[PDB]
């Protein structure tokens, strides 16, 4: 159940607890929701990285939807992957499905306005 695989920027959500803690802080969040039996989260592994690396004032905070389905069940997460994006514990928005360029014209919109 122990790893520590060497990610600079993403962040692994291990519980509720930690999950609405990130997702309280005045910072802005995207909360990527994945499983292993789902091809699509493929995708969008490589591009979650280069955003990740893309956008240092964001927050990006990986979500195991196996491992975590009180969280899945708690933001009615439907379909795999979602991306959500939070910011001082309110949503602002969602990218559902592997749309990587979706997701950063949304992310780099909001930060546009945050100025
Ligand atoms: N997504
Ligand atoms: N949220």
């Amino acid at each position: 159940v122990l790893e520590e695989d060497r990610e600079p920027d993403v962040i692994e959500v291990n519980s509720l607890e930690e999950f609405d803690e990130i997702m309280s802080m005045d910072i802005l969040t995207v909360a990527l929701f994945w499983a292993d039996d789902c091809g699509p989260c493929k995708l969008i592994e490589e591009p979650l990285r280069k955003m990740a690396e893309e956008f240092p004032n964001v927050v990006f905070a990986l979500v195991d939807a196996d491992k975590n389905p009180e969280i899945v069940k708690k933001l009615n997460i439907k379909s795999l992957p979602t991306a959500v994006i939070a910011r001082s514990g309110e949503y602002l928005g969602d990218v559902v499905g592997a749309r990587p360029d979706l997701l950063r014209e949304k992310v780099e919109n909001i930060l546009k306005n945050l100025e």
